[PDB]
Order: C-alpha cells, then sequence, then structure tokens
C-alpha cells in the first residue's frame, strides 16, 4: 500500500490514529518499505520497517523478529554493530490488509547511499578499514557468539550511525555503522549446512550456485564482494546468469593459486532432495568438468550477439591482483583470504579480525 508523510502506524487507545507518525522515507525493498517516524509514546525518532502483504516475507519478518530479540537480549548496548529492534506490531490497513512492522533505532544512510553520493568513487582505503572491522565485529559476533549466518552481506544493509554522521555529508574514518536486515538470516547450530537460494545475486557466493552445501562461509564471501566493492566504488559481479557469473568468477581469480570453479558431484537419479535438484541444474551447466563457457550462453544459436556481449563483460572484469595499487598489498591479501570458490578455505571472522590490514593499523 502507498502511504504519504502524516498518516500514521500502529493504533493506540492514547493514539487511536497510530503510535508512529510518518516523517520522511528512509528506504525500501523486496519485503517492502522503510519508513523514519515518530514514536507518540516516547517522542524520539525511530524507523519502522513495513513488510508487504504477502505470506513469504512475514515469515521472514518474523524470523528477523526472533533473531533480533536473541540479539538485542545478548548485546543491548550493541556493542557487536547489530542494529537494535525497539518493538514490532501489526499494521492493519483499510482495505484488511495486515503489514508485520518491524521499530528500529533511527539509523543514517547506507554504505550504498554513500557510495552513490559520491558518484561511486573509491572509498578511502582508512574508512574502508573502519567500516571493515566494524562490520568483521559483528559478524563474528553472529557467527561464534550466536551460531547465525546473514546470507544478505551488502552494502544495502550496512548503516552509518548518525552521531558519526556530519551535515557536510562526508564521512571520516571514525564513523559508526551497524549492520541490519535479518530477514534471511539462519541459525545452524542444529543445522549447520544449507543448500536454499540465499544472498543477493551480485554477493552470492559460488557453493550456493553449485549446490555443495553452503554455511557461514558464504557470508564471509559476501564480505570479500563487498570489500572490493568499497575499493572500486562499482560492483564486482554484474550479471544475474548462473553460467556468467561463475565464469566471472573464474576470471577474477584465475591467477590465484588454486581457483577454478568445479562441477558438484553428480548424485543419484533416485535422489529427490532440494539438493540434489540444485546439483543437477548446476551440473547442466558444465560440459565434461569443465564450466560451459562461452558455448553455454547461447547453446542453440552459432552466432549469437548474447554471447558477444557475454565475452565482452567477461574481458572488462579485471584480475583481482590488478585492481590494487602497489601500496594497498596488505588488502589483496585480505581480501585473498576471502574470495575463494572453495568455502574450506575461507578465513573465520575472528581470524580476519587479527590479519595485518587491521592489527597493522
Ligand atoms: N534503522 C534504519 N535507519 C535508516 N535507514 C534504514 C533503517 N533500516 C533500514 N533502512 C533502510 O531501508 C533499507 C533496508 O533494506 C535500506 O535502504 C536502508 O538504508
Amino acid at each position: 500500500v502507498q502511504y504519504s508523510v502524516g498518516e500514521g502506524l500502529g493504533p493506540t487507545a492514547d493514539f487511536p490514529n497510530g503510535r508512529y507518525q510518518i516523517l520522511a522515507p528512509l528506504g525500501s525493498g523486496t519485503f517492502g518499505k522503510v519508513v523514519s517516524c515518530w514514536d507518540r509514546v516516547t517522542e524520539q525518532l525511530v524507523a519502522v520497517k513495513v513488510i508487504r502483504a504477502v505470506r513469504k516475507y512475514a515469515e521472514a519478518a518474523r524470523m528477523e523478529i526472533d533473531i533480533l530479540l536473541e540479539l538485542g537480549r545478548k548485546d543491548p548496548t550493541s556493542r557487536f554493530h547489530c542494529v537494535r529492534m525497539l518493538s514490532y506490531f501489526t499494521h492493519v490497513s483499510q482495505q484488511g490488509n495486515a503489514h508485520v512492522c518491524l521499530v528500529f533505532e533511527h539509523l543514517g544512510p547506507s554504505l550504498f547511499d554513500v557510495l552513490m553520493r559520491n558518484h561511486f568513487r573509491p572509498l578511502p582505503v582508512p574508512i574502508l578499514r573502519a567500516v571493515a572491522r566494524q562490520l568483521l565485529e559483528a559478524i563474528t559476533f553472529l557467527h561464534e557468539h550466536n551460531q547465525i549466518v546473514h546470507t544478505d552481506i551488502k552494502p544495502e544493509n550496512v548503516l552509518i550511525v548518525p552521531s558519526s554522521y556530519y551535515p557536510n555529508r562526508q564521512i571520516t574514518e571514525h564513523v559508526q555503522v551497524r549492520l541490519i536486515d535479518f530477514g534471511s538470516a539462519s541459525r545452524l547450530d542444529k543445522v549447520s549446512v544449507r543448500h536454499a537460494i540465499v544472498s543477493t545475486r551480485h554477493y552470492r557466493a559460488p557453493e550456493i550456485i553449485l549446490g555443495t552445501g553452503w554455511s557461514f562461509a558464504c557470508d564471509i564471501w559476501s564480505f570479500g564482494a563487498l570489500l572490493v566493492e568499497c575499493y572500486t566504488g562499482q560492483t564486482l559481479f554484474q550479471s544475474h546468469d548462473d553460467l556468467e557469473h561463475l565464469q566471472l568468477m573464474q576470471k577474477l581469480l584465475q591467477h590465484e593459486n588454486g581457483e577454478v570453479i568445479v562441477p558438484p558431484p553428480r548424485p543419484s537419479p533416485s535422489s529427490t532432495s532440494m539438493g540434489s535438484q540444485r546439483r543437477r541444474e548446476a551440473l547442466k551447466l558444465f560440459r565434461d568438468g569443465r564450466l560451459n563457457w562461452p558455448e553455454g550462453i547461447d547453446e542453440q544459436s552459432a552466432n549469437s550477439l548474447a554471447r558477444q556481449k557475454s565475452i565482452r563483460r567477461v574481458a572488462r572484469m579485471p584480475e583481482l591482483h590488478s585492481i590494487f595499487r602497489p601500496e594497498h598489498a596488505c588488502l589483496l591479501h585480505l581480501i585473498r583470504c576471502c574470495l575463494t570458490i572453495d568455502p574450506l578455505k575461507r578465513w573465520r571472522p575472528s581470524e580476519l579480525l587479527r590479519h595485518p590490514f587491521f592489527m597493522s593499523y
């Protein structure tokens, strides 16, 4: 439903027109819309995330509510940089539509907002380091103190604490950030390996595409991607095709020791599991163990313009080592610890927090 500035949300006795009054738009996503609100009870600014009137996003929102209850219980000050959820309710519409609403602390713009406002110019390395350290602290918190995996590490889900922000709208190395959006997170304390399609495309780890089971390590891959983005201001993997995405991965890391896209083990024909179906769809992308690129881009067409554009796009993809200037060699190594095709090779976030890129500063 379309919402305008001035309308209310969450009606109570003292405020029959809504406890939370809309002041400004804050953000949007497939889940719904996040709106800046004035809490008529506490007379403070809050951020109300309203979920779309769909069942799947409602389940996701309830999972986010549960996880954020646990996270606010185990860290109320938010020493580990996770967004504080103040409240949650259900707003009914004039048409009978029920929307889940989560009330969070009011934060500033996203890291994506920062990158856009500066015309996608590369983020300086010291600010990059501050943000990466705090984000890595949050990921360490989740993974190792809660056995929770986020799966949606993206620049849109890292927000600036407004106290660090300034009216000149230029962040410094003292910026404070918070990780948000736990509507896709999963607890791995009982089942640590999953096979469902998760992660935003551009930050999706290869094991998720290939079907060899993902776990905590996938977040690290996303983290790595994000870092490269912050170094260049540009999205690393710009593709929505699985074959092209895996080829871009292979190209970015071709001259990295031991990084080759390998197909999953072929399951039995009498296997109906979600993982086996993903593995079959993934094997459909390979020919004799090699990634069917570029001939697989347009199989039927012998002379295709889409295949030629895919060839050009993969050629434009740089080798990882060539992206970074020499003086930033350390950062390169840090990202090598994250952008590995085998999830078993990626470092733990606690180990990454002890990398020279951080503890030599
Ligand atoms: N607490 C918050 N403060 C400010 N913006 C937020 C908050 N939570 C979510 N958003 C915005 O809504 C979207 C969340 O996916 C992003 O665009 C993000 O900037």
